[PDB]
């Protein structure tokens, strides 16, 4: 059954709410982004109303089939109508299509989802500055001021500047990133453009960055591997052995390989700066583990939240346990209690 956090009070709307069957008293089904644990349910044989933003919707046509009469794309930072009541769209900083959804009650309440979010100071200035929120359904993944890391364009900088050294210093290097949704796009992109190479990638993986709406992409991916030196492989197979073989398989082209994890937060956060991070390595492979997140840290989700002042907050991260419960409360207190709202 559907839990109270995924339902928006006095409509008939549900939130990431595809695994639960048909929910009773549904007439609209919002779906943020396309990550398997917010789509879970959906296919061709879904037959209710799913809105969503145009990148989700290519997604849902093509990688799952749903049929094109029930899938109802919104574009963003426009004020639309759903089912009588006024729904707003803004880009959530989160994976390719991802959104926040701004649901204006016809009794006056203003409700914002974030869904899955990275906070930022320039969503300040959205359509979220012009009126009041009353009640935030909050992403709150890394709501712990353990959880620091780099900005992107720090991390970005790091893995460009480390592959670039690698491969001049040996050009019969190989560079291989991991990948198992959507999202992080940037970290094989970026690399491959300073090495003046496309991306290499299976064809199911190809197809699925082709719905993204990303510009000049077919300049930059492709499905010839013999092409490439850059290539993407499953997030699992980014270990000593899985490399190894992929080594194999490249037929003498190649005799080291440089690896990419993107991860989200890891404990060496909390000792190590960016400028410091080091490779496993055995052999003639090195694996980096990169803090490439598209979450909010700690701060972020906390500036945002200060600045917003909402009157009540609802988290939809951690909610599984009476201790995280607990520890995201007190903060949400302290929050308040510093910004005096
Ligand atoms: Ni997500």
């Amino acid at each position: 059954t559907c839990p109270f956090y995924k339902k928006i009070p006095g409509t008939g709307f549900t939130v990431d709410a595809f695994q639960y069957g048909v929910v009773e008293g549904c007439t609209a089904y919002f779906l943020t982004h396309f990550h398997s644990d917010h789509y879970a349910g959906l296919s061709k044989h879904f037959t209710f109303p799913v809105y969503c933003s145009e990148i989700t919707g290519n997604l849902l046509k093509n990688k799952l089939h749903v049929q094109e009469q029930y899938i109802h794309p919104l574009p963003l930072d426009t004020e639309c109508i759903v089912n009588g009541v006024k729904v707003v769209l803004l880009d959530a900083n989160h994976c390719p299509g991802a959104v926040m959804i701004l649901f204006y009650l016809p009794n006056g309440t203003v409700i914002l989802h974030t869904g899955d979010f990275r906070a930022d100071p320039s969503m300040e200035r959205s359509l979220l500055a012009d009126q009041k929120v009353h009640m935030l359904y909050l992403d709150t993944t890394y709501c712990s001021p353990e959880y620091t890391f780099p900005s992107q364009q720090e991390v970005i900088r790091f893995a460009i500047n480390t592959a670039f050294e690698a491969v001049t210093l040996n050009p019969h290097a190989l560079v291989v990133c991991g990948t198992y949704s959507i999202g992080k796009e940037k970290v094989f992109l970026a690399i491959a453009d300073v090495l003046g190479s496309k991306v290499g990638m299976s064809q199911e993986k190809y197809k699925t960055l082709q719905c993204l709406n990303i510009p000049e992409i077919n300049s930059l991916i492709t499905t010839d591997m013999c092409s490439s030196l850059v290539h993407l492989l499953p997030m699992m197979q980014i270990n000593f052995k899985g490399l190894q073989s992929h080594l194999k398989k490249c037929g003498g082209k190649y005799n080291q390989i440089l690896a990419f994890r993107p991860t989200g937060w890891t404990h060496s956060n909390k000792f190590t700066r960016i400028a410091d991070v080091i490779p496993q390595t055995k052999g003639n492979i090195s694996i980096y583990g990169i803090p490439y997140s598209e979450h909010s840290s700690y701060l972020e989700m906390k500036r945002f939240v200060q600045w917003l002042k909402p009157q009540k907050i609802i988290p939809t991260v951690n909610v599984g346990t009476w201790k995280s419960r607990s520890t995201m409360e007190k903060y949400f207190r302290e929050w308040k209690l510093e910004a005096g709202y």
